[PDB]
């Protein structure tokens, strides 16, 4: 409608930040001003795409670091973890308020894992939107992203996981948040009843093919489509990668990507050896994007054969159309990239919403959820994913449906259509 | 001579071990009352133990958790109100019993919630007893927060801290009202309760649940408390003929029974079991308890090699079969391990996931992730023919048979009694 200053706020990893870059670029092209508010590590990434950056604390790697490496006695580790956690929350609260209160955004869009947005927008009296890539609103259709059961349960169970999560999350931070609300933001104390979080317009930046809206979604909870960044333009592929791909094809071998993102594992070399053995057993060429290790870190430890190339990060929109299947961790964005390219997809989930997407790929018939990762289960899965016609057709159909979605345009329309509602929701919390 | 109150809520598996312990205490010259739901009166009294009724039967809550598609804001209000009424009835009935009976010592399953408060009001020694991981430790995750696959010790420890906080804060409003209005105490919180001080009896074998070096000296893994009903059981003719037929035909004989569960499609599950049993070419004693709603199909159709029987005492039946497939309930797992059976576990809820992993880890059985005709057929083949697994099951039988859980628990009670008194008094208001 007219030129607004957006603040787009998120914490987490690349997959929390990249969709906001895509949305930010789209908003800039609609005439608006955009600041992405996230961790220092992502400044160059954000600025390389023409978006303004502001730093906040709240980097979850800091918390993961204490769960892996702290090896003091039990109660000491717990005290040290609680204190680090409390200090990390405090820094997130204080840095996010300092940015927002200085910049005077017209509109704030936030991932709700960042916690601060509903309070900050109340203090500044501005429209507020949530956006996220995993189930996070009350519904019977899907369990909460962090409480996915081993196998599907009924709708009341799913609904109750959301109620439990919202209560655990709030009550875990409510002491610190209410102190900050009172001492710093100038507000009164709040609780779940006053926050009415389920009133806030919510943008699920995922395809409705994988995450269809549920019969019980509110009107302002919208599944927009993935917010794809499109980095194939400007990517200059290194020679080794081009030669490897051409060699696979010249030799008539199937070509697979394997990559589990960043993870910490018990035995790095054993995992690598099981992947190598699996790739040898299934007669395949493998583009490997290793990010596992015993400590946070330093990639390839053992002698890899001719049919395996350890490459860094390569933009998936360039690579995925050229391979026959992909094996990955089921991260929301990575799943979007494999589905967008019509790849049969093997997922080995490790944490959180990866379990959600692993089940969804199996349910939609486009891939296989690995329970156990070893040389045999992966070799079987690689055989099915590179030869099963039904699965390839289902992956093709999903590719077709995703190509007709335009998640960014849908999300921007949703913002314009919901702006006045979003303002009204904020103002209802003002006393 | 002491007057023991043994207090528990839940199902038969929560009550049966206390019967066994109660009989042992009576033979040591003590008095025993078991305090649980009306449904178990006949069971308790048939074994010569005194019974007192309390409310708090989790079946009442299961209704709302396990219905399909009712959940929404209004249903959640009705569910909260029902939950609050259920808690209140448990609180009031348990206080009425304990305050009238004046036990010298209370031993409680901590899922019952009330014991730590009641013993503080009456100033008596308090013990906990339970059959799944419930004390802070790095060695095991909390029973209700078992990860998909093993994580590190810091992760395990933190699941216990999270669980303790969630459980307490879920009930603390109502418990504190009752503490003040009814018990005559002040309000409390997790910090004041110091729950990890309380002497704790894990009534499970240390072969399946070995103590960790980080277990406090008052946390004891005693061995299972077995009831032993084989000598009174008169097998019906159909069962005898079936057992004799399996053996005369040289077929392996398996028990399959998942207890009481609510599933999405009852007939499909039954058909997958039938197909699996045919493929493995075994004879199956089936104890069906699954249905689409809590209303009763122990009935089902079945071929000659499958016999639907009711409940049969497992200490009679498990010695007569070659393997067992079950849900991994703590008591049922103890019965299959005690009998030296290779054990297939398909977990559904809670601590079943803990025991499923433990049987796989000690090499006596297989954990099913997915239950279908193929996974079960493969598992039934391994469980009835793998020599290594049968040997390992025999060795575990030997280790269990050398434990005397009852005698160990009674000694632990006498050895920790003064400490148990002291822990209660530290919570008590100094006059
Ligand atoms: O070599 C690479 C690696 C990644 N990507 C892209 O980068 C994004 C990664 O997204 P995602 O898989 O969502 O991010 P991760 O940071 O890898 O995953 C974490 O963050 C996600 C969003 O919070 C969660 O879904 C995951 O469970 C969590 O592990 C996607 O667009 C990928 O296609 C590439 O183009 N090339
Ligand atoms: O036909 C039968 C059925 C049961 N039993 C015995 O009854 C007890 C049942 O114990 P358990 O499996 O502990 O009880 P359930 O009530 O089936 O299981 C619930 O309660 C347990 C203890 O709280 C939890 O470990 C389980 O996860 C939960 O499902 C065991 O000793 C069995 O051997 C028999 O002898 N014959």
């Amino acid at each position: 409608n007219k030129s607004y200053k957006f603040g787009l706020l998120t914490i987490g990893s690349r997959g929390d930040v990249q969709p906001y870059i895509a949305l930010g670029k789209g908003l800039i092209k609609e005439g608006h001003q955009v600041v992405i508010i996230t961790h220092s590590e992502f400044r160059d990434f954000v600025e390389s795409h023409g978006i303004q950056f502001e730093e906040i604390a709240g980097n979850p790697v800091e918390l993961m670091s204490l769960m892996v490496e702290n090896e003091s006695m039990n109660v000491k580790m717990l005290r040290e973890a609680s204190s680090k956690f409390r200090g990390w929350i405090d820094a997130l609260l204080q840095t996010s308020w300092e940015v927002c209160n200085r910049r005077k955004f017209d509109i704030l869009i936030e991932s709700p894992s960042a916690m601060v947005g509903i309070h900050i927008t109340e203090a500044l009296q501005i429209p507020y939107f949530r956006a996220f890539t995993m189930p996070w609103t009350r519904t019977r259709a899907y369990p909460h992203a962090f409480i996915v059961p081993d196998q599907k349960r009924g709708g009341n169970y799913n609904y109750l996981t959301h109620v439990l999560f919202e209560n655990v999350f709030w009550k875990g931070i409510s002491g610190q948040v209410n102190k900050w609300r009172v001492e710093t933001l100038g507000l009164g104390k709040t609780n779940l009843f006053l926050l009415q979080q389920n009133n806030v317009p919510f943008l699920y930046n995922v395809s409705p093919t994988i995450f269809p809206p549920s019969i019980d979604f509110s009107e302002w909870v919208r599944v927009t489509g993935y917010w794809f960044l499109d980095d194939k333009s400007t990517f200059k592929p290194p020679a080794e990668l081009q030669e490897f791909i051409s060699e696979a094809r010249s030799k008539g071998k199937k070509l697979v990507y394997i990559g589990f993102g960043s993870i910490v594992v018990s035995n790095a070399k054993e995992m690598t050896e099981a992947l190598v053995e699996a790739v040898m057993e299934a007669d395949v060429y493998c583009i490997l994007n290793k990010g596992w290790s015993e400590r946070l870190g330093k990639k390839t430890e053992v002698d890899l054969p001719r049919n395996i190339l350890n490459i860094g990060n390569v933009p998936h929109d360039w690579l995925f159309p050229q391979v026959d299947a992909a094996v990955h961790h089921g991260g929301s964005g990575t799943t979007g990239a494999s589905l967008r390219a019509g790849l049969p997809t093997v997922i080995k989930p490790f944490f959180g919403d990866q379990f959600f997407y692993a089940g969804r790929v199996e349910d939609i018939g486009v891939g296989i959820a690995l329970k156990k990762l070893n040389a045999q289960t992966l070799a079987d899965a690689l055989k099915v994913a590179t030869t099963n016609k039904i699965m390839k057709d289902r992956a093709g159909l999903i590719k077709k449906k995703i190509s007709k979605e335009d998640g960014i345009k849908t999300a921007i329309s949703a913002i314009y259509n919901e702006l006045e509602y979003a303002r009204s929701v904020t103002l209802s919390r003002v006393k």
